[PDB]
Order: C-alpha cells, then structure tokens, then sequence
C-alpha cells in the first residue's frame, strides 16, 4: 500500500518533494505548501542537492536509483524529468545513512529507529525561505534559517 505525491510541474518539482514529505510527517498532509515558482530548467533540483536538503532537514528520504533502500520511509523518485515522492504508509520512519539516502546502499543496510525529536523545530519555514534561492544554493539557505530564525 503506497501513496505517491506527484507536484505541479513549474520547475520546483524537486522542492514541493521535500515539502510534502515534511508536511506528511508534521500534519499528515501528503502535499507541498509551497508557493508555484516557474524556474528554468537548468535550475532544476538535481539528485545532489536533494540528497543534500535531505541531510539539513533529517528527513527519513532516499533518491532511489536502482534498488530502493529498504530502510527509507519515503521514496524520492523521478518519472520523466520530474521529482515525485512515495511514502510507505505504514512502517516507522528510520534515520538513515548518507549512502541510503543518496541511493547507493548495498544489499541488506541496516538503520536505526528515526527519534520523536529527530525532524528540526520548524523545517518547512526554513524549506518556505530557502527554495527560491537558486537550486545548488538552498540546502546552505535551510541550514542558514536553522542555524538562526526570527
Ligand atoms: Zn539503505
């Protein structure tokens, strides 16, 4: 049983990923409530800076590759040339290792339980001022607002 979260196409398709995963886990609302940002696609988030984000926000993601990493809770896939996310409905969120979540773990990986304390105090404001900032730029963006916020 999965539920996949497709984004409006407007370029930051890679940043309403990470969004809804964040808003899954926060208010169960499998969506990203960002505003539409039309960007060029040579702005478009890579796997890189996903793979990033994914790291300064603690989010129990993988981009998957080839095989899916086991241990991850949400699947950060493309179709086409766009970013789209599946969460495993059930299952507990696990902390994950920079090889799972940047989709290179090797056969039978193993993670620890994700803490009730594990996500930052308010993430998604710091995803909300960070992703209109070029897209190489935002992961040094959201750990810039979590560093200090108003
Ligand atoms: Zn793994």
């Amino acid at each position: 049983g999965i539920t996949t979260y497709s984004p409006p196409t407007d370029g930051s398709c890679g940043w309403h990923v990470l969004a809804a995963i964040v808003n899954r886990m926060i208010n169960g609302d499998f969506t990203s409530p960002l505003p539409q940002y039309n960007r060029p696609e040579d702005d478009w988030a890579s796997d890189y800076d996903l793979a990033q984000a994914i790291q300064c926000l603690q989010l129990p993601a993988t981009v998957v590759r080839n095989r899916a990493c086991p241990n991850a809770k949400y699947l950060i896939k493309l179709n086409g040339v766009h970013w789209e996310v599946e969460v495993r409905s059930g299952m507990a969120p696990r902390s994950l290792s920079r090889e799972c979540v940047v989709g290179v773990c090797s056969e039978g990986c193993v993670a620890p339980p994700y803490p009730a304390d594990g996500l930052p105090k308010r993430a998604l404001e710091a995803l909300a001022s960070a992703y209109r900032l070029p897209s190489d730029c935002v992961s040094s963006g959201i750990a810039d607002f979590l560093a200090d916020p108003p």
